[PDB]
């Protein structure tokens, strides 16, 4: 289905080496639609939630502190296979293993300072879209370019 | 002063082109910080605020219309003359007549549907910003690239 | 061999959302040499001649009226490997499966709104070329930059 | 009216350096729509025919001569004001002056290959596409992206 | 003359950006050939020599510190007409004045930051050249694509 | 370790075909320091010296007068994993089995005119740093944005 949304944060190393913009270009050309979009500095609350399924882990402090050491630019993408998609545009965990042609293959050289982040699922893009952004946040309707969808 | 701040609004046509990260991203380049961000579909209360100055002309139909017709990216960024700086990478008025370089030289062809408004004055961004932006909405704590600025 | 050749055509869905000369300076700067190259709008027989291979499929039909609706831009292009180098370009047949770097990986998300056609082998190329282009439409004396070819 | 059209050539030069998808991605971006297109080694009497009005003039004949002297992509685009926008978005006779942001300015250095040839004036234009193309070549119905025009 | 060179060095603040590849890039780009080119930490007396013309003016003890302060990329570019292209490429003295297009006007925000240093005559370029330059590291022999001279 | 360097030299190919500011401008992205770089026209006692390893082989002697045919840029890049990093931004051996993505996949089409050479291993790019740079041609103190390391 063509509905399909995720959740998309450029964590605060990507606004801060200006990536913002080129990010955001590349889900748009790649033909999802920009269904949710704001900047803001995450509080505690909303980290700790956003990564709660790690918080038995060690790393759930670092992961924590950093999403919320300064802005974040939160959106959420509509299309088809949207998840999958946007997670391969993204790259691996590690942005050196990354691929030329993905976001951490081009940009990124350390795994905690990885730019980006992509629900892992429709689950928990379902989740963090909800979390993230009130309802009154996101397009209702949603228009894509014609020459996209059979 | 490099807090100057500007408003711009990347108009229904410019988000439906699909030119919302390249605008961004030119910004970004140029070394302006992003203090303010987020998708929305204006109001026509909104709109006929934001237009007022016109209020009295014939277009001031045409021009609220147009900008509640759908989502709208609305912005706010900061630096040293952002104001005038950030009206010259736009472009004219008239797209035909910008420059290859501009926003509206590169990307458009109508007045009409001239993609995107920045504000023309820092008394009418301060008016636009406090408009379309709640406060909590702001960054305070801005940081520019040290590599910018003497 | 240096002269080996396929063909490639920006379908209506690319030739819609303004594609062309993006897809065109990806082949020019990998190296490969434009040697015939015209936008038309396909008739029906060179359409079902195009896609003979699928002819006893039901897709066929739709394949068939797609790249009929509307213009589409044929090309040659000339080099070493062109045929597989070309097909990996621009990807495999879901969209959402390529890669980033890859013209479907970066601007498409519908197998049925894929982009562009790239001949799949020299044979293939051999027989859409001599479909799509009169003899005279062909570049014979094809001069490479030197810096190409030991 | 959206429906004025200017003949545009990628000289030899321009086609020989790799810049013909770059050079048509430029206008495609703009909104213009591509109405003709193709490649071709101009004969002699074509390019005689196409400088014309400099046949009193010294130079007219190096000018016939390097047109001829390779192949040549020659394109029809249409859009409101198209003439005069290509002709701003090409830059001026001499590439040295051409500035940033415009063909000449980004990729020329001499006059003698300044890359591509654009209309001067709607007649001019009117002349050399009714030159350049038979009619069964030039789309009927064009339709640009309605986010265009107003 | 097609021999003309210009001297140009990318500043610490633009090294420090990552910007020295798109700076060599646009050259290369408009045809111009790179005859020198080499990274290093200016020492003091380079800087007051390069600088001598502001000896007697107060900015010119932040100039030679700023120069020194990081890498710089020096580079020498030959071609017709490159000391004024190259100075029109790079945009005026405040970036904020510059037109999008050009180096200073796509990156720069502030004077005392502006990116990177062009000769600004042919003299100058010569001296220059001489001053940063050994022969040895020149070039001596250029040849630029065919395809740019007439 | 974050002081890993590798050796990459664009070859006189891509020298040539005004590859030089396209290739440092995407480690420059990726977040590696450049540390080193100068442009040179290898002798053939550097060349023999570099590929050493082929000595015995037939095609020593090919490799050997390529690189010597023209001027090279020579640079050392500093960063975490740097030397696989840049392996895999570079592509396979063969520009054709390269993936868009890669510089060999995007600007390659002969594995004799492959156009850049990167270190194979650590130890490899230990020697070649120091054969083909002094000490004094490489920053001491390498300070990478901090957005890039945790």
């Amino acid at each position: 289905v063509n509905k399909e949304r995720t959740f998309l944060a450029v964590k605060p190393d990507g606004v801060a080496r200006g990536l913002v913009g080129e990010i955001i270009a590349r889900y748009e050309k790649k033909g999802f639609v920009l269904v949710g979009l704001k900047q803001l500095v995450p509080t505690k609350d909303l980290a700790e939630s956003h990564y709660a399924e790690h918080k038995e882990r060690p790393f759930f402090g670092g992961l924590v502190s950093f999403i919320t050491s300064g802005p974040v630019v939160a959106m959420v993408f509509e299309g088809k296979g949207v998840v999958a998609s946007a997670r391969l545009m993204i790259g691996v965990t590690n942005p050196l293993a990354s691929a030329g042609g993905s976001i951490r293959g081009d940009f990124g050289v350390d795994v905690g300072r990885n730019i980006i982040h992509g629900s892992d699922s429709v689950e928990s893009a379902n989740r963090e879209i909800a979390l993230w952004f009130k309802p009154e946040e996101l397009l209702t309707e949603v228009k894509p370019n014609p020459n996209l969808y059979e």
